[PDB]
């Protein structure tokens, strides 16, 4: 239901995404972004966009920036400051509706 499609780190963050809003998802299954995936994501980016949805850990910032440098253009969500795999309901919607559109 939501237009992009959302990058994520692994299942867990899938799951925690999907029990707050309906959404596809694309999973990077850790830090290592192989090239099979950054295609899918770069399919994503043009036919619906793509919001990048990492954790604020240096892994997940670091997954955050090597897409974002191999795919121009993605949206980012960020977890409320108060992992995405843990992330209340609220934290979700309150990431996914300050995305910002640039």
């Amino acid at each position: 239901k939501i237009k992009e499609v959302i990058v994520v780190e692994g299942k867990d963050d899938t799951a925690a995404i999907r029990r707050a809003v309906d959404a596809d998802t694309i999973e990077t299954n850790g830090a290592a972004v192989g090239a099979e995936v950054i295609e899918r994501i770069k399919l994503a980016k043009e036919r619906r966009g793509v919001i990048i949805f990492t954790d604020p850990d240096f892994p997940g910032e670091k997954i955050r920036r090597t897409i974002a440098e191999q795919v121009p253009g993605c949206k980012h969500a960020f977890l409320p400051r108060e992992g995405v795999e843990h992330a209340s309901p609220d934290d979700i919607r309150q990431a996914l509706a300050n995305v910002y559109e640039e």
